[PDB]
């Protein structure tokens, strides 16, 4: 896998094939949850003991792909629709398409906030997007005592666009939190809160277009990689995350 045993890649074209197929994939998924436009997989080996990749489609019916693309790509964003987020933001460029970010959020009081050091890429593929993620270490972005430092084995999104005004994104997951969570506890709980966090996310791209007018709407590095005020990385300033070490 792109989350490495020896050492951290960036995406290559075959990384992006995969996911788009693992993403498209139905043998090997059983669905679980299917109500107004969203569903719900999770990887047909239904062990309870191991961590489970989570697959989440929803139907957009009324937002285009781009809309959805830039709602994704927007970190400055993301802060005001996600209730969970603590901080987020990007820390370097790899290539063109391909950054280093962060990303902390709460949880519930006797468990600690997380946090996560990821390589994210994306690719417009025609009309399509897919964005991609995966745990990495930077040597500045060290664990924090106060957090727990979780794992994203591999993240990311697929948006097939289905006409002018309307998509339907995939989203495929897997992530291990650490701590003291069973895995199982995991399994069920991303599963179980999963609808309603795609949802929050459909809604937040109908609010977009207005908020994005009122902050900065030209400024989509996403969509302009000139405009990224971000240092520059080599890859070999960046160490594997292990998922268990």
């Amino acid at each position: 896998p792109v989350l490495g045993r020896e050492s951290v890649q960036v995406p290559d074209d075959q990384d992006f094939r995969s996911f788009r197929s693992e993403c498209e994939a139905e043998v090997g998924w059983n669905l679980t949850y299917s109500r107004a436009g969203v569903s719900v997989w999770v990887q047909a080996v239904e062990m309870d003991r191991t961590l489970h990749k989570i697959k989440c489609r929803m139907e957009c019916c009324d937002v285009p792909a781009e809309t959805l693309y830039d709602v994704l790509h927007d970190i400055e964003y993301r802060k005001k629709w996600d209730s969970n987020v603590i901080e987020t933001f990007d820390i370097a460029r790899l290539t063109v398409n391909a950054d280093v970010g962060y990303y902390s959020w709460r949880c519930p009081k006797p468990l600690k906030n997380r946090d996560v050091i990821t390589l994210r890429s994306w690719l417009p593929m025609g009309a399509d997007y897919i964005i991609m993620n995966y745990s990495v270490k930077h040597p500045k972005y060290p664990p924090r005592k106060d957090l727990v430092r979780a794992v994203s084995i591999q993240t990311g999104y697929l948006i097939q666009s289905t006409g002018p005004k309307s998509c339907v994104i995939t989203y495929l997951a897997q992530v291990d939190p650490k701590g003291s969570l069973p895995k199982w506890v995991v399994n069920k709980s991303s599963q179980f809160l999963a609808p309603k966090a795609m949802k929050k996310m459909y809604k937040a791209c109908l609010k977009y277009p207005e908020w994005k007018q009122k902050h900065l709407p030209h400024f989509k590095p996403w969509l302009h990689p000139e405009q990224s005020p971000l240092p520059s990385l080599a890859l070999s300033e960046l160490s594997v995350q292990h998922a268990d070490s």
